[PDB]
């Protein structure tokens, strides 16, 4: 018995005794007893930067960034004191603007927002969405030698504070998010992020979970984000029951990279070989509301799958497939094989057909069974993955098709675990 993470409640899943590997799970590093005491510390002392109070002083405007409903950030934790050091600076609360900090996600609304900042928060302060296909509400900031021009939301463009808030995870194009991923693509234009979440970058094999150093996807939104500057980040990271383990804050590349340090010694999970059957998960709600999304549970598996063996996902997918752009592209284009030639030849650029990308990706090393009651069977099977009523009833199909020496490999957290194989085993 596993319980795969799951939407709001998580999935109770009976795998064979005889066939399945011990779960591949996070490291159980210690939580912070008291998370917000901590970001308190980490204000008054950060990493690369002066203490936020005094970073601060005289400034007339902050921006700050924040997560949308996909990110599980306990944003109060986090904002509550940057709220009162900024307070205490002398900013009234209208001068301070929460940014949603969307990339090109649809914008989040008032009850996400009262989810993600809590009421008093959200009540109390101007909070607004990012709209990356609206350039109007973008400065342009230069272009990289890399040709991708910094289109970069005006609201954070002109303020005199820039800070930005978020969550150190593994993620399946830039490495790991946070730090300067807030910028880049937080609140950055669909004129840039068409570009950067390009094939060029995405085909790169670095574009990849786990990898900074050498990802162009990393290299090139660290760029970008230099651009438009950032004050102070504060960044966390969460173990398996979305405690909070770590608080980085300062500088937006130092306190970035300490949290990575951090982080990639609890994520890693190791098996002794690639496996015929990889199970797993979207890591339940909030990111597994849509298919989009839970594209990140398929690519996440990959290492350690073996060539031509088979993805068991389960994700709730409350929320249904995706933007209508993303489920547009599934009838524009009926196989993954046409949708890469689309393009792979020309420079043909479309809202969020990136995870499509991802997904090609993914079927070209495995066979994905997917396990869902947010999206009928019929719709599901439209998507390249093979609809599955139960994870068990999945499993049993796969060890049926390789025979009896194929194991089982198990991931209930889903792509924030970074599975490995590691030979020396
Ligand atoms: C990362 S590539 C990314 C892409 C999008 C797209 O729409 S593309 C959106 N976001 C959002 O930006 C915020 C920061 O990202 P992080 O990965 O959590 O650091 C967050 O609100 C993401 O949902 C990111
Ligand atoms: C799913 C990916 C492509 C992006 O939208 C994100 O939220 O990380
Ligand atoms: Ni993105």
């Amino acid at each position: 018995r596993v319980t795969l993470d799951y939407g709001k409640t998580g999935l109770n899943v009976d795998l064979p005794d005889d066939r399945t590997l011990p779960p591949l799970t996070i490291r159980p590093a210690p939580p912070l007893d008291d998370p917000e005491a901590e970001v308190v510390r980490c204000l008054a002392e950060p990493i690369g930067s002066p203490p936020l109070l005094d970073l601060a002083r005289g400034k007339r405007s902050a921006c700050i960034l924040v997560c949308d409903i996909t990110r599980p950030v306990p944003n109060p934790v986090l904002l509550r004191p940057i709220l009162r050091t900024l307070h205490a600076a002398g900013l009234a609360t209208q001068d301070i603007l929460i940014l949603v900090a969307t990339g090109l996600h649809r914008p989040s609304t008032p009850a996400e927002k009262v989810e993600m900042l809590s009421e008093e928060i959200a009540r109390t302060y101007r909070v607004e969405d990012h709209y990356g296909t609206r350039l109007e509400e973008h400065t342009y900031l230069g272009t990289t030698p890399n040709g991708v021009p910094a289109w970069i939301d005006s609201r954070y463009v002109q303020a005199d504070l820039k800070i930005a808030t978020g969550l150190i995870e593994p993620h399946l194009m830039a490495g790991y998010s946070g730090g300067r991923k807030l910028i880049c693509p937080g609140i950055a234009a669909f004129e840039t992020v068409k570009l950067w979440h390009g094939p060029r970058f995405l085909e790169h094999p670095l574009a990849d979970c786990g990898f900074l150093e050498g990802n162009p996807v990393h290299e090139e939104n660290t760029r970008i984000a230099r651009m438009a500057g950032c004050d102070f980040i504060v960044n966390v990271t969460l173990d398996g029951a979305r405690r909070i383990t770590s608080v980085v804050a300062g500088d937006m590349e130092q306190a970035f990279l300490k949290g990575v340090a951090f982080v990639e010694t609890v994520v890693k999970a190791a098996v002794p070989a690639p496996v015929d059957v990889v199970v797993t998960s979207s890591a339940g709600h909030p990111l597994d509301l849509t298919f989009y999304q839970a594209v990140k549970g398929l690519t996440g598996a990959l290492p350690i799958v073996k060539p031509g063996g088979t993805i068991v996902i389960a994700a709730a997918l409350a929320e249904g497939l995706g933007s209508p752009e993303f489920q547009s592209l599934f009838e524009e284009h009926p196989t993954l094989e046409g949708f890469m030639e689309a393009i792979l030849k020309e420079e043909s650029f479309t809202v969020d057909q990136w995870q499509l990308e991802e997904l090609a990706k993914v079927r070209r090393k495995a066979r994905v069974k997917f396990v869902s009651d947010g999206v009928p069977a019929a719709v599901l099977s439209r998507c390249h993955v093979e609809p599955v009523a139960t994870v068990e009833l999945a499993v049993a199909q796969a060890l049926e098709q390789y025979g009896p020496e194929a194991r089982v490999a198990v991931i209930p957290k889903g792509p924030y675990v970074l599975p490995v194989v590691d030979p020396t085993l």
